[PDB]
RNA sequence: GCUUUAGAGAUCGUUUCGAAUGAUAAUCGUUCGAAACGUUCUCCGAAGC
């Protein structure tokens, strides 16, 4: 496992985040980076230094865990190394469930929009109802696939909502 | 531009840095991020709240950039809205002069959480009109090029065309 | 301009953990966090030419 990834997930039990506070200190050239940390309920503050301040983050990491290994509060086993409201907080849920039930196997098609550094997507699908024998489509953009595909689940209800195929 | 890259790359311009402080607000059905930013030495707090934490921080930095062009350091147009280590660096040269405008050729293989890249490059040399070629292989772009442009240059060093 | 080297920020993908919304397995998903491996752009200290 990591030891960032670790703290954290010892913290999330307790609904609290680990708080960290850096500080760069070097030559501009081989600039070192300082590293502090704290979680409540605890006073002491753990810290690390490195080049980097991901590095730096991990090494104040491993020590507040040496401290709570020291204070015993672990064990060093455990220890490593509105149309008809539909939107897009539920349509997509929602569409998965239509889906589901009517074993409609096909998926999202997604294609890149824009350059690398400020990459969108487009999602695609299509819905065939055999019962009114139609199709319904939707290609909706998006700042990443999921946002993308939620657009295009809206779309997709919401057209679906205006066909009585769907509730609201 | 993104706002809050401009206000790293506006702090670079004097090797100061921002300073974040994130929290979190509300309870496990509705919970949210307050963010805090100074700029040394102004006195100024930007602050920024959502959902989550990258947004917070966005909000957090555009508060703070709207102060500062309320206070004239900024002005609103400004804001948006033969080895491997020398290797590389002699094949550009010898490529220089022959006006060889063809680049390295890279083909991403493997999953893609674990990548790795071929590069390929040939270069039509007319000393013999054999066409040296390079196929080599990282586990990142730079690394597969470099290790392609060293398989290249060991091959003129080996043909007596790169003083070594 | 090119190379080597210490950095910073943004972007997106894939993968992986965690927190949250009778039962066994299976499967798709929603919100938040954290990690791995990478792509792309901007900023930037030093060194060589």
């Amino acid at each position: 496992m990591d030891i960032k990834s670790f703290l954290y997930q010892f913290c999330a039990k307790s609904q609290i985040e680990p708080k960290f506070d850096i500080r760069q200190t070097g030559p501009k050239n081989r600039q070192r980076f300082l590293c502090e940390v704290r979680v409540e309920p605890n006073t002491y503050i753990g810290v690390g230094n490195s080049t980097n301040k991901k590095d730096a983050e991990k090494n104040a990491c491993r020590d507040f865990v040496n401290y709570l290994v020291r204070v015993g509060k672990l064990n060093t086993n455990d220890v490593p190394a509105i149309h008809g409201n539909w939107t897009i907080e539920n349509a997509k849920e929602r569409l998965n469930i239509y889906k589901q039930t009517n074993n409609i196997r096909d998926d999202y098609k997604y294609t890149p929009v824009g350059p690398e550094h400020a990459r969108s997507f487009l999602a695609e699908l299509s819905i065939y109802v055999p019962a009114l024998n139609r199709t319904v489509t939707a290609r909706e953009s998006g700042s990443n696939k999921k946002s993308a595909s939620k657009s295009c689940a809206l779309s997709l209800v919401r057209q679906l909502f205006h066909l009585n195929v769907i509730e609201p």
